[PDB]
């Protein structure tokens, strides 16, 4: 009795969405396990469908089934073949990626006025843009040569949801990882976005991608480009690619210390943490000078490393703030139950020395949800 998705069908389906605004094959599809035998037999035309699909979706504003079409492109897109050739490299020879910056670029308008499904299909979309950097040469050049610059921009637009440019940063630090004026421009505004972004891992994967992008000999004069204040551009050039995680760290210690009352990352040496009953570890280099607690006041979290831990204001029900033996103690409770290293719990603990100003900086970012 049940009707059988086919694989093979996978034109006729993105046809059902198209012409029919039909979206049960295609979801019926997403159902399947993927097997390395099938061949999906698509048409010359079928890039120019998924277009006119992907471009009329985004302008409805339908954000969910945007992400259910970009899926099932990435799912198959090693199955896919069109007039016998290899689908994914005859549509990136049709134009696929420039498709892509396009459907980028169409998605501005909901990437600004924004829920956590905008953040899904922005995931999906760079998830696709992954698939296609990986599978050959001229889709990884075409794919850095145009996404780069849209990245540091949506990085450096201060009207653009954290978590956005948290996934957007992150798939760029990628891409650079296997590997103009107007990289000059946007990289020297990278720099001045450090400053303010309010937000430590946005910090740090923007430093992450300003070291990937220049030379430690180039940043001993881009540091003064980049940093106006002297203080900062000198710590700026001591960040040694060699050990980078920790000279950053450092470096960023350094620049939200140096900023005072104006900075917009307040971080603290923690004395222990607790997730319910469970002491946290301590990550332990023997460079890391102390156990840091991020206060984030731009994206209004914390965040900490232990594997990177980040509780955003959204997740916590309320808070107190209590000095007991001569250490002050954070106790956050949790709208649900996290897990954190094979652990879970609903409350976050944090111990700090009783001179540091936990009541103050935690108001900043966890707004109205002190208990007294």
């Amino acid at each position: 009795m049940p009707v059988r998705p086919d694989l093979q069908q996978l034109e006729k389906c993105i046809d059902d969405a198209l012409r029919k605004n039909d979206f049960k094959p295609l979801l019926a599809l997403l159902q399947i396990d993927i097997c390395e035998d099938v061949k999906i037999k698509c048409s010359k035309q079928f890039l120019r469908k998924l277009d006119d699909l992907i471009c009329r979706e985004l302008n409805k504003k339908d954000i969910q089934t945007v992400s259910s079409i970009l899926i099932s492109i990435g799912r198959c897109s090693k199955n896919i073949f069109i007039l016998g050739q290899a689908g994914l490299q005859t549509m990136i020879k049709q134009g696929l990626v420039q498709k892509m910056v396009s459907w980028f670029e169409n998605s501005k308008e909901i990437i600004l006025n924004q829920d956590e499904a905008v953040m899904n299909m922005i995931e999906d979309l760079f998830d696709l843009l992954m698939v296609i950097y990986d599978i050959s040469d001229e889709g990884k050049n075409q794919v850095l040569e145009s996404f780069i610059p849209q990245i540091c921009a949506l990085v450096i637009d201060s009207r653009v949801n954290f978590c956005i440019q948290q996934e957007a940063l992150k798939k760029m630090n990628l891409m650079l990882d296997r590997i103009n004026q107007e990289m000059l421009t946007l990289m020297s505004n990278m720099g001045e976005r450090i400053l303010d972004v309010g937000d430590y891992e946005l910090q740090v994967g923007i430093v992450e991608a300003l070291c990937r992008m220049t030379t430690e000999k180039r940043r001993q004069e881009l540091a003064y480009e980049w940093f106006s204040m002297d203080f900062i551009a000198n710590a700026f050039k001591e960040i040694k690619d060699c050990e980078f995680e920790t000279d950053c760290r450092i470096f960023l210690n350094l620049v939200n210390g140096i900023l005072g009352d104006k900075r917009r990352v307040y971080t603290f040496p923690c004395l222990s943490a607790f997730l319910g009953k469970y002491e946290l570890q301590i990550p332990s280099d023997e460079k890391l000078e102390e156990f840091w607690i991020d206060f984030n006041l731009g994206s209004h979290t914390l965040s900490f490393y232990i594997e990177a831990v980040t509780v955003p204001e959204e997740k916590v029900q309320m808070y107190n703030i209590e000095v007991r033996e001569s250490k002050k103690l954070l106790t956050l409770t949790l709208k649900n139950i996290v897990k954190i290293s094979k652990k879970e719990g609903k409350e976050l603990l944090f111990y700090f020395d009783e001179s540091l100003e936990i009541t103050n900086v935690t108001k900043k970012v966890f707004g109205g949800l002190e208990h007294h």
